[PDB]
């Protein structure tokens, strides 16, 4: 049977799980074509590969378990939504525009090395309008920092004269003349990509993050007496703005179960006012959700564009909000403000190169250094502007007669007579020396304080010069060693580990292979995510006997069948090898 | 080879000769692997330091075009902010070539009622592009050692 | 020096060479100043790791 | 030094029971039972 078991090994799924007798078994499946072709995209892997990053350095109980089946059903929604969308001499001479464009093809070829990219008929037309928009919305972004940099390369050429060809800012391009209508062309086509970015994360991202949000929610309101039991904290603000969505009549849109509300009604409805329960959680006519589900469902006419008015207004401030404070759309709409702000004739667009850095992996992942240690950084120089204003405290009243500018017959400028223009003077001054304040300052000779001024320069610049700035270099330093130290881990733990048992390769490794088939071939963890698409697209009439023990644990969110400690060959050790 | 050929040219090129110390010795280029094993993100930060000079260039010259000069009596021939390319390319050779920023080569604020807004900006370019974009790459190559 | 042989040279400017020398002093600033002494200074904080 | 000194004393802490000597190894053969174990045995606060 060697022809059917090698065409059919894709498509034949394994899992392990333990339930129903104490001991681990083996379960086979179907895995689909889709399915399958689904699950090998960039998009989809590079997803699994953050959250393995993420779930392994924060790392605990069953926690791990529960983030992996909330990670394994957020990665269907991201299907689904994937599935809808698509249908010794004299060298020469170097004038400043010819090194100007050597150097900026070399910076654009260094960055590119990223590699990144009637009333009814208009109704079907914009539906794939915008299925076009969201299909390639990372091309069209990387569209945007092309015009970035399009635009500020002729930005590079302006002038100031008092005289037009009250400052008038002509261009002056080498009489290419082409430079001034290219720019009027290349930014209004630039804002066009500005604004069609948020349109298509509108109609891209946004859908998993309301379903992500609306997914625990529900989870609270059911296993959890979120606002039924005890209260939301009263100080998290995410807690108490989603208060608003528990009346609307349509709560659950994105999310896949649209009957959690009865869910909670049966639950805490009983020990707590079945009435209440029904006016917190909409349930208009309580009375009527009983006989709704009697006699049928008619379908009101499709009355778009007319009548869609009847939408819920309440659910809709909601959803808004949970937008509008969203860190990454918050962004595209700044990137947007900025080029509709750059129509205002000026060089604004020079701030969409920043865009540079969160754009680039390599990039970026250097200005983790800085930023992964920002708390910290600032306190130090919190901590160097208070050790330069404790300076001045000492030298506004003993060496007074020094911080003078030597303008002769007349002193109009003592950087000491006043507290405040001295601090001025130790901090823009003092700090920015490689001397302290013993280089800008007379110097103490005879100067019955020569000693006291010595003593005062080399303590200055040995306390807040080298050391209050090798601590800044140092935290940078020290950046790199503790985010390479987490990838080493990371890839250490992975490697030596199976992630769904605890066991490690000591045991997999005493037959050939034994380690890379057990998280190749038995359980590893992409199979599970095949198992529950099985699970959820088939009815329960014919599910099998371990198929249905699985669904019925699913259901009640207990992860008790994942193995975790025993994997079918410490299980079945001495009976068969 | 061809530069020792090239040398027969009557030239110093006989002076290019003198790498092959490093791609020879085996501690020199043990200490050549530290610079080049990060060299991919070592350029980034080059070409982040380009990008954040230039932005305080379009900061500079359309706010401080005052103090851009070089003190000549009588006549100001040379304004080192008057046009975009002659302002970026001071504060790129000189700018970041200093030990204070830009405000070592450039008039002393005082009076002007920008003199506020010249020392946020010249304490936050001696910030930003001469403290970390340079321990940075100080702090690439001490972390390709370990 | 700080900065090179670039702060101890005349100021290029005009002379036709003034791309070249400017391209001249920053290498230098990157290659001899900054690169071949936090070696220096990197060998040394290596030694107590 | 110092936060090597943390990233042991965290490991220590989570490989260790504190009052027996045996690691979580021994602890893990069942689901949760290094959890338990320093959470529901011994644990250093019901002693106190
Ligand atoms: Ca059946
Ligand atoms: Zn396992
Ligand atoms: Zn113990």
């Amino acid at each position: 049977a060697e022809s059917i078991l090698e065409y059919f090994r894709p498509y034949l799924g394994r899992i392990e799980i333990m339930g129903a007798s104490r001991r681990i078994e083996r379960i086979y499946f179907e895995i689909s074509e889709t399915n399958r072709a689904q699950w090998e995209m960039p998009q989809v892997k590079e997803s699994k590969r953050q959250f393995i990053f993420d779930v392994v350095n924060e790392g605990g109980e069953a926690e791990k378990m529960e983030l992996f089946v909330s990670f394994c059903e957020d990665t269907i929604f991201e299907m689904q939504i994937a599935a809808q969308i698509s249908e010794v001499r004299r060298l020469r001479r170097l004038t400043a525009r010819e090194a100007a464009t050597a150097l900026a093809a070399l910076l654009w070829a260094v960055v590119a090395r990223a590699g990144a990219a009637f009333w009814g008929e208009l109704e079907v037309q914009r539906v794939k309008f915008l299925n076009y928009l969201s299909r390639n919305f990372y091309t069209l972004r990387f569209l945007a920092l092309f015009l970035a940099f399009a635009i500020n390369f002729i930005l590079l050429f302006y002038k100031v004269s008092d005289s037009p060809p009250n400052m008038v800012y002509y261009f002056l391009e080498e009489s290419t003349g082409y430079m001034e209508p290219a720019l009027w062309c290349l930014s209004l086509l630039h804002t066009l990509v500005a604004f069609l970015c948020i349109i298509g994360y509108n109609c891209l991202k946004v859908p998993l993050v309301i379903f992500k949000r609306e997914k625990e929610l529900a989870r609270k309101l059911e296993f959890d007496g979120l606002y039924i039991t005890e209260q939301p904290g009263d100080d998290d603000v995410k807690g108490q703005w989603d208060r608003l969505v528990l009346n609307t009549p349509s709560f659950p849109s994105n999310y896949w179960d649209k009957f959690v509300k009865r869910k909670v009604l049966d639950k805490h409805g009983d020990i707590f006012g079945r009435e209440r329960i029904a006016e917190l959680l909409g349930m208009d006519l309580a009375s009527l959700e009983i006989t709704a589900h009697n006699e049928r469902k008619p379908d009101p006419p499709p009355g778009l564009l007319t009548w869609l008015m009847s939408i819920d207004v309440k659910y809709q401030i909601w959803k808004f909000g949970v937008i509008f404070t969203d860190n990454s759309f918050l962004y595209l709409g700044w990137y947007m403000v900025m080029s509709l702000l750059g129509h205002y004739n000026n060089f604004f667009f020079a701030a969409h190169l920043l865009d540079i850095a969160m754009g680039v992996k390599t990039l970026r992942t250097i200005l983790s250094s800085v930023t992964h240690n920002g708390k910290q950084l600032v306190m130090t120089v919190g901590l160097l502007a208070v050790v330069v204003y404790l300076y001045t405290v000492v030298a506004f009243n003993f060496f007074r007669k020094f911080y003078n500018k030597s303008e002769d017959e007349d002193e109009p400028d003592m950087k000491c007579d006043d507290m405040m223009t001295c601090y001025l003077f130790h901090m823009y001054v003092g700090v920015r020396a490689g001397g302290g304040i013993g280089d800008e300052i007379e110097d103490p000779a005879g100067d019955e304080y020569e000693l006291y001024r010595v003593v005062f320069d080399i303590t200055f610049f040995f306390f807040v010069i080298v050391i209050l700035l090798a601590i800044i270099q140092g935290l940078i330093i020290d950046a790199f060693g503790e985010l390479r130290d987490q990838q080493e881990q990371v890839k250490e733990d992975m490697e030596t580990k199976c992630f769904i048992c605890g066991i490690g390769s000591d045991y997999f490794d005493t037959t050939p292979h034994g380690f890379e088939t057990h998280t190749l071939e038995e359980h590893n963890l992409a199979n599970y995510m095949f198992f529950l698409m099985y699970l959820i697209n088939k009815d329960e009439t014919e599910h099998t006997g371990q198929e249905s023990y699985v669904w019925k644990m699913y259901q009640e969110r207990c992860w008790d069948f994942f193995p975790a400690g025993d994997c079918f060959r410490k299980q079945y050790e001495d009976q068969l090898s």
